[PDB]
């Protein structure tokens, strides 16, 4: 006669319980088996919360009893109306006697604020052809509400997913100097689309979106947290708007020296800390996320945490071994390419390299031997940076070269830098090779030469490998998924855990990170040209090239070989990011390969899923629309396509992102190791800075790289980005153990979990293998743990999250 239920919810403040009783909250069950005259599932009576059930977290459970006779058949969904003033976070409904589970995880605002009453489905999984008849209209009804109208300013409670270009970064109403090009919607500046906010145009420019205090994301994209400290995405906003101006004020008032004077001054940051004015300390202390980034004395002194790279040797970062090793085991281990001819060539139109083969020490190999056995590699930033060097060098306190670095794979399997080329624009409106050296002024020039390269690499890492390739590239898929795949859909259930916190971090990023005068523009080399440079690189972005084996082959760091376990042979055998990544990759591929056939028996089934098709069509034609005409997009007409798309998406969102994200502070916490900017070119002979370079190599280095003030800001932001929130959900985990009722998916997913821990043991053995020390640890003695699946919270240099979450 009466079905027992239990509602779990969290009050807003966790992210009096009695106030939830009475006629505060009403649920109505919806039948999956018995329909009305129009074929829509029958709806029960308004049923209110009866009492508190006497779990974890800030969660509360409430009892409820539904009238449900045999005429009403089986419940498969429900309506909920919040009559209270304040929104709550709904976790679940559980119906007793099998038991019926509804995983909701959704904010529920006052009923008046919704156009349609909120609906939640049971945890059963269906492709469109398999939805219970009485749930067909409800399902498609919930999708259309999710897509919205494409108009209006989006409000806090809206759950409306739609696309727009990156036209909200510039702030021309404040200043024409803060105008930025629209990125997206043209061939000049192609770019992935982001989540629409509809704030409308600025006064001076109808193409640019006006500023807002809050950058909207659909409501359930903005996760709250039990612990305020875990809202790491918030830290970027407070950094830019509150902390940064406090730092700058500390420098105006002579309270700390404007520049670092020795390397020790930099080591002091994590040691004794830095002395700052009173009001500067009292500013950062109350900030819930920022306060976790430093230690304090209460009144004057702030200290950063000791970066992993310096934890054993404080100077090992300076070695050529470490410089080279970080290209395959560092923060940015995915840019190095095979070089299959000498000298290296450009794809521009003037630009060929001036490095000579004869000048290189290849450990006794000839150049022909090196090329023959594929032992020559390159970090090539020449073509990427040349088109921008003139403009960049026109900025103030910014000077860079377009750099190439030649690498030789030694017999022992380590990388050896053998040349750096530093090029300036050869258009007469205005180009040297540096060889390695251990001693003399030669060694100092080489060291500065290395610094310029890593300035090149830092920018490319932050903006391309990291920002563009993960955050930016992923958002359109998120949007398309909510727009077109029902919460019921198997592929929605597969992919959406890998979108956790993505649109959220990205919105706060557009607001404070990659905006005009934001963190990146005021700390990194290209300044106002930063974001647009990622647009130039997006022109060459290929979705299928993001698949790891494709990536490795494309870069000539691996060849295709069927005889090998993963079907590719590494040309650099102990390439830690690549060797470890292939395990994770393989681990993800098996899971997708097992999950997909559970729901699609043949190619037709993929072709015939109207949701999947509209999804992939919109993701490509709208979401990555500036590239919609490229021939490499998968057609999504077969089983094999579906598997590939899903696998690639899961790869980018979890492992790819983790490998390029969580080494930011561990390697870059020492600014000399990873400078984010260079301020002057090489000193010419007969100049005062030349003598300084002769007489004080440390000062010469510090005067070249990121200034002390922007270092403080840049050190703070990568520290935020490098931390694991205590409520992260890692690869091989789901936030709820009943994410689907399908026992085959559950079991398959559990096998995925087991394989990941097996792999972790394998990586532990790799790190502990003494013969692999050279690449896995190097002179910094820093075990390559960035692709360990598991981690605890904090700055761990390990752990693979499901999604791009920070
Ligand atoms: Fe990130």
């Amino acid at each position: 006669h009466k079905i027992k239920g239990t509602v779990v919810l969290m009050p807003k403040n966790e992210l009096n319980l009695n106030a939830f009783l009475g006629r505060s909250v009403s649920l109505q069950l919806i039948s999956a088996t018995k329909a009305d005259a129009h074929g829509k599932g029958k709806v029960g009576k308004d049923t209110f919360l009866e009492g508190i059930n006497t779990l974890g977290a800030g969660e509360s459970a409430f009892n409820i009893h539904f009238e449900w006779d045999g005429s009403m058949g089986i419940p498969g969904a429900f309506y909920i109306k919040n009559y209270m003033q304040v929104e709550f976070f709904l976790k679940s409904l559980t119906l007793e006697a099998g038991t019926i589970r509804f995983v909701c995880n959704s904010w529920v605002y006052n009923t008046k604020l919704y156009k349609s009453v909120r609906i939640f489905f049971a945890n059963h999984t269906y492709v469109p052809s398999e939805t219970p008849a009485p749930l067909v209209s409800y399902r498609e009804e919930e999708l259309k509400s999710l897509r919205g109208n494409g108009t209006g300013e989006r409000k806090e409670y809206d759950r409306i997913y739609d696309y727009d270009v990156y036209n909200d970064l510039g702030n021309p109403d404040k200043s024409e100097k803060l105008a930025r090009p629209v990125l997206g919607g043209s061939s000049t500046f192609p770019y992935p689309r982001r989540g629409r906010t509809g704030r409308g145009p600025t006064v001076t420019d109808p193409n640019t979106e006006k500023q807002g205090e809050v950058f909207y994301v659909p409501r359930d994209e903005n996760l709250g947290h039990l612990k305020s400290k875990d809202a790491l995405e918030i830290g970027t906003k407070s950094l830019s708007q509150i902390v940064q101006p406090a730092f700058e004020s500390a420098f105006d008032l002579k309270s700390t020296p404007i520049e670092f004077h020795s390397f020790q001054d930099v080591h002091d940051l994590y040691e004794g800390g830095i002395k700052l004015p009173r009001d500067v300390i009292s500013t950062i202390i109350p900030l819930p996320v920022i306060k976790e980034l430093y230690r304090t004395d209460g009144q004057h002194i702030l200290k950063f945490p000791q970066p992993h790279v310096v934890q054993v040797s404080q100077s090992a970062w300076m070695t050529d071994e470490e410089f080279a090793r970080e290209m395959i085991a560092g923060v940015n281990p995915c840019v190095i390419r095979g070089l299959e001819e000498f000298p290296p060539k450009s794809n521009l139109d003037p630009q060929s390299s001036k490095i000579t083969a004869d000048s290189l020490d290849l450990d006794g190999y000839t150049m022909d031997e090196a090329l023959g056995s594929r032992r020559l590699f390159m970090l090539d930033y020449h073509d990427i940076f040349m088109p921008y060097v003139r403009q960049i060098n026109q900025l103030n306190s910014a000077k860079t070269y377009a750099t190439r670095t030649i690498l030789f794979l030694r017999e022992d399997g380590t990388l050896k830098p053998v040349a750096i080329e530093l090029s300036l624009p050869h258009s007469a409106g205005d180009s040297q090779v540096v060889l390695p050296a251990k001693e003399g002024v030669e060694s100092t020039i080489w060291l500065l030469a290395k610094a310029y390269v890593i300035v090149n690499d830092s920018c490319y890492h932050q903006l391309m490998s990291h920002w563009l390739n993960t955050h930016a590239a992923m958002e359109p898929f998120v949007i398309a998924t909510h727009r077109h795949l029902s919460v019921l859909h198997p592929i929605y259930k597969l992919l959406t855990p890998h979108y956790r916190n993505n649109m959220n971090i990205n919105a706060l990023a557009r607001q404070s990170l990659i905006n005009a005068n934001g963190i990146i523009e005021t700390t990194f080399l290209p300044s106002k040209y930063s974001v647009e440079m990622s647009s130039a690189v997006y022109k060459n972005w290929v979705f299928t090239d993001q698949a790891l084996p494709a990536d490795l082959i494309k870069r000539g760091v691996a060849i295709k070989d069927p005889s090998t376990p993963h079907g590719v042979r590494l040309l650099i055998e102990d390439y830690p990011y690549a060797a470890d990544g292939l395990e994770i990759w393989a681990a993800i591929k098996t899971w997708v390969q097992e999950y997909v056939p559970l729901y699609y028996a043949r190619d037709d089934d993929v072709k015939n899923d109207s949701e999947l098709q509209h999804w992939w069509k919109e993701a490509v034609e709208k979401g990555h629309g500036d590239l919609k005409d490229k021939p490499w997009w998968p057609k999504l007409q077969t089983l094999e396509d579906l598997v590939e798309v899903c696998l690639i998406i899961i790869w980018i969102a979890s492992a790819l992102h983790a490998a390029v994200n969580f080494g930011q502070y561990p390697y870059g916490g020492l600014i000399m190791n990873r400078p984010t900017a260079s301020r002057r070119l090489l000193p010419e002979k007969g100049t005062p800075e030349y003598e300084e370079m002769i007489n004080n190599h440390e000062k010469a280095y510090l005067r070249t790289i990121t200034s002390k003030l922007p270092t403080l800001i840049s050190l703070s932001v990568i520290e935020i980005l490098s931390r694991h929130a205590s409520d992260e959900v890692y690869l091989g985990q789901r936030d709820n153990p009943h994410w689907t009722s399908d026992s085959k998916a559950l079991q398959a997913f559990q096998k995925f979990g087991n394989k990941l821990k097996e792999i972790e043991e394998k990586l532990v053995r790799r790190n502990n293998d003494p013969s692999l020390q050279g690449n896995r640890l190097g002179p910094v003695q820093l075990p390559y743990t960035l692709l360990y699946p598991s981690s605890e919270e904090g700055l761990t240099f390990r752990g693979i999250p499901n999604s791009i979450s920070i």
